[PDB]
């Protein structure tokens, strides 16, 4: 039951978040929240209750919205899962998705065995 202070949770997982924005071209689609309207798909909101991305966690480090670190980890995962359970496994951002948490995983391992 490991309390962390918020700035050294930021300061322990904001390099992997980096690692995920900086990932060109798959982090493209994820760099800001899906904006229906704009891409003509009114039935995103009817499949994805729980839309997240990497500006909102990014936010959400910056401004002291978790507590600990695998409430990260959860919207990172929910971030992907949005984006696997919404397109098709063909489509562009499937494949972008796929990608962008094999990065994840590679830098997350190491984080959160010496953290939590
Ligand atoms: C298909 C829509 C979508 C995007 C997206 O941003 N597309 C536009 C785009 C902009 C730049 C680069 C590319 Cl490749 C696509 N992003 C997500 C997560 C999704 C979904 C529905 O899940």
């Amino acid at each position: 039951k490991k309390i962390f202070k918020p700035e050294e949770l930021r300061q322990a997982l904001m390099p992997t978040l980096e690692a995920l924005y900086r990932q060109d071209p798959e982090s493209l689609p994820f760099r800001q929240p899906v904006d229906p309207q704009l891409l003509g798909i009114p039935d995103y909101f009817d499949i994805v209750k729980s839309p997240m991305d990497l500006s909102t966690i990014k936010r959400k480090l910056d401004t002291g919205q978790y507590q600990e670190p695998w409430q990260y980890v959860d919207d990172i995962w929910l971030m992907f899962n949005n984006a696997w359970l919404y397109n098709r496994k063909t489509s562009r951002v499937y494949k972008y998705c796929s990608k962008l948490s094999e990065v994840f995983e590679q830098e997350i391992d190491p984080v959160m065995q010496s953290l939590g």
